[PDB]
């Protein structure tokens, strides 16, 4: 097996500046070559990394041939850098942003937001992300040697056409259900194997698929420690055998590494449309994990950090968001689907504006709200009405769950959060956004299924 890929640590220079670069180039996947797009590389990205409290310019050089957008996500930053549909960087042109991190350490991500063309250009191989750090993570001693036992693992899926290329289309099957694939990537390889030294590894795992949901676990059923969330640290770790992952997400896992035995991370099937075809039906590996046996020195702490409680819920400003799907495009793109799958696609169980947030199919022109501004509010989304996964993703902000899909959320899901799980019951979540967003540079809410976000599934919204 290839060794896993570790993207680049990239800090600020002696300028205090970053460089990215979008482009594109060439990627080889089981032998055969793929056009493929990547910041400061050929596919992917680097880990951009931030200190809390500390201010860095960021340089972004677009060299593609067509317009895109970077959206730093789960980053709380004003409107104006956030990166969403409206923060346009022309071909062969460049944007400057400043980003002044004010929020704990976590592990973040960075992605095209290009109005109605999110799913193709993170299809195309644009992903990157960041690693915040604060004092108090590295008074820790978690296990920090990047891509040696702290790596990320990006996970994601792609179809490709018979000549090698990406197979990637927004049809009516694809609004429906999403674009989804036959062949797993792990930071852009094909089952990589990862040498981790003996003791603790911890991986910083990212959802990066436009459709699919994961479900993480071991191959011989070790445990896997979650210590963090998509906005940082739990206050204590939570053991878990098995962890969904949906599109988007971010979890850091503690796992056990020892001498004579390697063992996989693997993804288990889903109860998700479309997502149980083979060769996902069964336990699917997604990489290897070979122990050297050198002693490695990070620890898994008992306390990781503290969690404020909840704040009072009396008074706050409730907000409702009600997701939908046009019958039309639902049924199309469910029969599509069936005809050319069958059975198995339901294991478990003009569209361009046919997906909508409370009647209104995303309108880049119209924010739908002002919310307050260094206010909780109470956000309910509800997916009631249609079967399908719908990840909801707010931006500028880092949100707490009090409801999950009319449950109460997991242990693990219950600390800092930038998604919650919609699909066919309703969600609420305790916000606060500490920053600006005019009109002109509104944040986005929205699910991050791509084609659901792609063909309308958005808002906008001002602080
Ligand atoms: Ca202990
Ligand atoms: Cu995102
Ligand atoms: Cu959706
Ligand atoms: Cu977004």
């Amino acid at each position: 097996r290839p060794t896993l890929p570790i993207p680049d640590l990239l800090t600020t220079d002696a300028r205090n500046r970053i460089q990215l670069t979008i482009g594109a180039g060439q990627s080889t996947f089981g032998g055969k070559t793929a056009t493929t797009w990547g910041y400061n590389g050929n596919l992917l990205g680097p880990a951009v990394k931030l200190q809390r409290g500390k201010a860095v310019t960021v340089d972004i050089y677009n060299q593609l041939t067509e317009e895109t957008t970077l959206h730093w996500h789960g980053l709380e930053v004003p409107g104006e850098v956030d990166g969403g549909p409206q923060g346009i960087i022309p071909p062969g042109g460049k944007r400057s942003v400043t980003l002044n991190v004010d929020q704990p350490a976590a592990t973040c991500w960075f992605h095209p937001h290009q109005h109605g063309k999110t799913g193709r250009q993170v299809a195309m191989g644009l992903a990157g992300l960041v690693v915040i750090e604060d004092d108090e993570i590295l008074k820790l001693m978690l296990p920090k040697q990047w891509g040696i036992d702290d790596v990320p693992v990006i996970v994601q899926d792609k179809k490709f056409s018979a000549d090698g290329q990406i197979d990637y289309q927004l049809d009516v099957m694809t609004a429906a259900v999403g674009w989804f694939g036959d062949t797993l990537l792990t930071n852009g390889a094909i089952y990589p194997q990862h040498a981790a030294p003996r003791g603790w590894l911890r991986l910083r795992l990212l959802n990066g698929c436009n459709a699919r949901s994961l479900n993480f676990a071991t191959s011989d059923n070790r445990p896997l420690y979650v210590i963090a969330s998509d906005g940082g640290l739990l206050p204590e770790p939570v053991k878990v055998s098995e962890l969904p992952v949906l599109m988007g997400e971010r979890f850091e896992v503690l796992v056990e590494v020892n001498d004579n035995k390697p063992f996989d991370l693997v993804t288990l099937p889903v109860s998700q449309m479309g997502m149980a075809i083979a060769p996902f039906d069964k336990p699917h590996p997604v990489m290897r994990i070979q122990p050297i046996a050198i002693s490695a020195s990070g620890a898994l702490p008992d306390t990781l950090s503290s969690l404020p409680a909840l704040p009072s819920l009396e008074g706050l400003t409730v907000r409702k968001l009600q997701l939908s799907m046009d019958p039309m495009l639902d049924m199309m793109g469910m029969q599509m689907l069936m005809e050319k799958y069958g059975d198995q696609a339901m294991a478990g169980m003009d569209f361009h504006h046919a997906n909508k947030i409370n009647g209104q199919a995303f309108d880049m022109n119209k924010p739908m709200f002002a919310a307050a501004k260094g206010q909780y509010e109470r956000w309910v989304i509800s997916g009631v009405g249609d079967m399908m996964l719908h990840p909801f993703h707010i931006h500028g902000t880092q949100f707490r769950i009090l409801s999950e899909n009319g449950k109460p959320p997991a242990a693990h899901r219950a600390g800092w959060k930038d998604t919650v799980k919609v699909e066919g019951n309703v969600s609420e979540v305790l916000v606060k956004f500490n920053h600006d967003a005019p009109k002109e540079h509104a944040y986005m809410a929205h699910c991050h299924l791509l084609e659901h976000e792609d063909t309308g599934m958005m808002l906008g919204f001002t602080v």
